[PDB]
């Protein structure tokens, strides 16, 4: 199911793939993370895992968003920024 995680910024330490007109998967226009960067907020807090499906950022949601729609959220300057993801998600659709 849903688990929400924050991140406090000291980037959060990931990066997204995916997104309306850019789809990672076919058929499947989402927002999926494409990698956790080593030492970083998300490795550490360690919850966020690559191909889970990002559903909400600050409470916004990322369904049917363009990618540059979530990179907008992702870069807002406040901390923490609370996710709302779908773990295997990848794995899951696939």
């Amino acid at each position: 199911g849903p688990e929400t995680i924050s991140l406090h910024r000291q980037g959060l330490g990931f990066t997204i793939a995916g997104g309306q007109g850019s789809p990672h998967i076919a058929g499947d226009d989402g927002i999926f993370i494409s990698k956790i960067i080593p030492d970083s907020a998300a490795k550490e807090d360690g919850r966020l895992a690559v191909g889970d499906r990002v559903l909400s950022v600050q409470g916004e949601s990322c369904e049917k968003i363009t990618h540059e729609r979530a990179v907008e959220m992702l870069r807002n300057p406040a901390s923490p920024i609370v996710l709302v993801v779908e773990h295997n998600a990848f794995h899951k659709a696939t």
